[PDB]
């Protein structure tokens, strides 16, 4: 049901695509853009506590942030990492270089893999 879709620090049109696709795939996507690491974590925790899956796009943090990795290690559901362009890992899966479609394809995986 509830899929968190989160972006780290670095749009309106897109948020509708993911939202519409989730509705159409029988999910409910909460798409949120963070402006600081402290709330990125705030939001990963909320997701762990609620046992919710996460589609994450945060580059740079992926390679160094123990806090972020320890937050992600708390999840009871898949963590899919998405990267819009080509150029841890706790990530259950990774999609990179497939454009904005990566977000949608990650929704498609979550829709056929729900527990």
């Amino acid at each position: 049901l509830i899929v968190n879709v989160i972006n780290g620090p670095s749009h309106d049109e897109l948020v509708a695509l993911i939202e519409r696709e989730a509705a159409e795939l029988g999910l409910k996507a909460v798409v949120r853009q963070s402006d600081s690491e402290a709330q990125l974590l705030d939001w990963i925790h909320q997701a762990a506590d609620a046992a919710e899956p996460v589609i994450l796009n945060a580059g740079g943090l992926t390679h160094t942030s123990v806090a972020l990795r320890d937050a992600c290690a708390e999840l009871s559901a898949p963590l899919i990492e998405v990267h819009i362009s080509n150029v841890s890992p706790i990530a259950t899966g990774v999609i990179v270089g497939l454009g904005i479609q990566g977000y949608l394809l990650a929704l498609r995986y979550l829709a056929e893999h729900l527990g």
